[PDB]
């Protein structure tokens, strides 16, 4: 079948399957934000999708960017009727260096780069571009709710 | 088709979907609880559902209380044929304020009420009815597994 | 099919196990012994490699014991169709460092303490190799082709 995609601005990147099979359409990041340790941010993709009803979409983690790094994304369950910018929920969960600072910042690979600051040793840069998230679509079960007093078949 | 929920107690409520093409069921505390920094519970729903088998239930966070709060809800995924009652499973990830002090505490929407102690900066209250996680259903797939020495199709 | 086919890459590696016919889910085991100190990340082998089919994918997910009773955050990982790796299950010790308080037990997957090798900092726990750490759920996927649209029709 086909799924729509808006972009909503020049930033924005038309999510991407690694390959025929893959679960996951790899979403970009449409910001350069840099982020410290324990910091939280909603990171946003300039993109809209129109998911069919009966479907969820769940925006995810990549486990490179996971394993590799501190930053943590919590999947978000997009809904049906949801039409605005998929906005990915990411925190940096190292612990704060307590004002250790270096003059590089981290990228979602794990390397190092040129950073604009002397900043805080764990913080990183998260740059428009980058494949920092993926969405799996799957479907839904959603019935009409029944109160009872008894069920019927850690 | 119809899902059945099983309200255990007084301060259980029906799970709730917001709006009309939601994929899931609100789900609401049944307990009041203070969570201070790095402090983990299960959260009790007294709410017990019966999903079918051919499913599973993820009960999940919701974006609101993910992305303004420090609470971490890890998901769980609810078997068909548990009849028991759903448990929140959730993490303060505040780290600690090293014994700052404040007169309000944090509820789920980010905001600060009045409490009933001078409470460590970073708690959050919990409170009966507190819309804290959602439940959304989707199908499963569980084969037989077959052990190979090499994989072919 | 209804058949999963499981390729065991070592004999530290434990076939998958259904805890009740009820359930949504395969029982994952450790296919190593690994201490993981407070804040420390590592990707647990379990020298388990699935045959996932097109048009699913696996979810490799925390169990509600080990997650709700231990400081053992696992991300869930997104096991696509074909992939004929390891399972490598993505673990972060998210208990705050105990600053160089040492005893001699370590904790366990269950919450328990255990004597250990050596006297070590609290809050570390020892995953062994044929400990039940995870959980793998398998669930159809929608991969529709994308359609990049001007306008659709938290
Ligand atoms: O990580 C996320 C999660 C959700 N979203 C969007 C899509 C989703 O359909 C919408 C609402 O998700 P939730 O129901 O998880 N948030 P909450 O229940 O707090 O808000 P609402 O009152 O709108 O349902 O927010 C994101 O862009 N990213
Ligand atoms: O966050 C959760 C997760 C699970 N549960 C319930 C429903 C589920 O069917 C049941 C078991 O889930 P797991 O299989 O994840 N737990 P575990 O494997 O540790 O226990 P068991 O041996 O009972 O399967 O616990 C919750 O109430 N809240
Ligand atoms: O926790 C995990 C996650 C994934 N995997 C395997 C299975 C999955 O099919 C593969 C890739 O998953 P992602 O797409 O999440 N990783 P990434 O996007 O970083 O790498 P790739 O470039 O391989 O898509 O790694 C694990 O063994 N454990
Ligand atoms: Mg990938
Ligand atoms: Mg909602
Ligand atoms: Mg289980
Ligand atoms: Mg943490």
């Amino acid at each position: 079948n086909t799924l729509q995609v808006r972009l909503l601005s020049e930033n924005a990147r038309m999510p991407e399957r690694n390959h025929k099979t893959d679960a996951g359409y790899d979403i970009f990041s449409a910001e350069t934000v840099v982020l410290e340790p324990q910091e939280k941010a909603v990171i946003k993709t300039d993109v809209a999708v129109s998911i069919p009803e009966g479907y969820v979409g769940l925006l995810t983690s990549r486990s490179g960017v996971s394993s590799k790094t501190h930053l943590v994304i919590e999947t978000g369950k997009i809904d049906a009727g949801y039409h605005g910018n998929l906005g990915i929920n990411i925190k940096n969960d190292a612990i704060a260096s307590n004002g250790y600072i270096t003059p590089g910042v981290f990228d979602i690979k794990g390397e190092i780069d040129l950073s604009d600051a002397i900043r805080q040793y764990g913080t990183y840069q998260i740059n428009e571009g980058d494949k920092l998230a993926q969405l799996v679509i799957v479907p839904i079960w959603t019935p009409e709710l029944k109160q009872v007093e008894e069920f019927e078949s850690f």
